């Protein structure tokens, strides 16, 4: 089901804030490499009045390199799909809940995502346009189907970090018997704007994504 070259479609509908919007987007990646890429459109409540980049985690863990055997959640949740739901808080008052769901049609993987954003501060970087993008992270995930912790440093204009940390429930629509589940591991992966156009009403998404365990030698 999960070929080596796989497209996205996605729809994406919410509130941050006060502010409605709409967005759609198409990719494709490969799934097994841990590579994709994302062509974003917002296609309503455009021009956003909140940085692009609190959206950038709502757009794929489908496409994860499970590297050293990790057993694959994700992969082997197919044809049945899964879906994910999230809690972004900022250090400086904004939060940021996400929920998705993910499908498989005719070949195509199929994205539903939902977000609801609030008191994000008026003066803050986040609704003054301040940003710059992610550092990459490092996810660590673990059997809960799946929970994930992260902390992320939005960079800003400037020099310097507004941090956040990530909450996130992984559920598979996929049967527990008919799933092999993985113990403790971590993600590692760069998420990256390649393009953007029309005051970020175009975005253009790249992200790298490869799981591992700690690989560093043990006493035990």
């Amino acid at each position: 089901l999960i070929t080596e070259n796989m497209h996205m479609k996605l729809y994406m509908e919410g509130t941050v804030n006060n502010h409605h919007f709409k967005c759609t987007s198409e990719g494709e990646g490969k799934p097994y490499e841990g590579t994709q890429t994302m062509r974003i459109k917002v296609v309503e409540g455009g021009p956003l009045p909140f940085a692009f980049d609190i959206l950038a985690t709502s757009f794929s863990k489908t496409f994860i390199n499970h590297t050293q055997g990790i057993p694959d959640f994700f992969k082997q949740s197919f044809p049945e799909g899964f879906t994910w739901e999230r809690v972004t808080t900022y250090e400086d008052g904004g939060v940021l809940t996400a929920t998705q769901d993910t499908s498989l049609q005719d070949g195509c993987l199929i994205y539903n995502v939902k977000i609801r954003g609030v008191n994000f501060p008026s003066n803050g970087p986040v609704m003054q346009k301040k940003t710059l993008g992610w550092e990459a992270c490092t996810e660590m995930l673990y059997p809960a189907g799946l929970e994930g912790r992260a902390d992320m440093a939005l960079k800003l204009v400037g020099g310097g970090h507004l941090i956040c940390n990530l909450k996130t429930t992984y559920r598979s629509k996929k049967p527990a018997k008919n799933l092999k589940m993985p113990g403790v591991y971590y993600v590692d992966r760069r998420l990256e704007r390649i393009k953007e156009a029309d005051k970020e009403t175009y975005v253009e998404q790249h992200e790298v994504a490869v799981a591992r365990y700690c690989d560093l030698p043990s006493k035990l």
